[PDB]
């Protein structure tokens, strides 16, 4: 599914995003913006031979299980394919666990290199939430 800016924003919201570990709505919706242009079914294979899945790229080394990513862990305790869904509900959940590891939304690169610091009320202003 390829998402709408609002309509995600909305959809975050609704599964408690919105301010979760204070990061407010348009730091996700940006994140979300830069990692996978909205679209839940994004993958990008990573030069360690890991995996990026789904609207916020969350990566096969550390969080979800692939099969293919030697030495890896699952502490999200999903099939990374479940970050592929046209419900965001797996990507929420396991995005909650990872700003909270200790360094935040730094743990998405994009959002550090593109999102901090910056406007991101933007990405939220005129939607109806
Ligand atoms: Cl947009
Ligand atoms: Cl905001
Ligand atoms: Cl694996
Ligand atoms: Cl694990
Ligand atoms: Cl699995
Ligand atoms: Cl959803
Ligand atoms: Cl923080
Ligand atoms: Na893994």
């Amino acid at each position: 599914k390829v998402f709408g800016r609002c309509e995600l924003a909305a959809a975050m919201k609704r599964h408690g995003l919105d301010n979760y570990r204070g990061y407010s709505l348009g730091n996700w919706v940006c994140a979300a913006k830069f990692e996978s242009n909205f679209n839940t079914q994004a993958t990008n294979r990573n030069t360690d031979g890991s995996t990026d899945y789904g609207i916020l790229q969350i990566n096969s080394r550390w969080w979800c299980n692939d099969g293919r990513t030697p030495g890896s862990r699952n502490l999200c305790n999903i099939p990374c394919s479940a970050l592929l869904s046209s419900d965001i509900t797996a990507s929420v959940n396991c995005a909650k666990k990872i700003v909270s590891d200790g360094n935040g939304m730094n743990a998405w690169v994009a959002w550090r290199n593109r999102c901090k610091g910056t406007d991101v009320q933007a990405w939220i202003r005129g939607c109806r939430l």
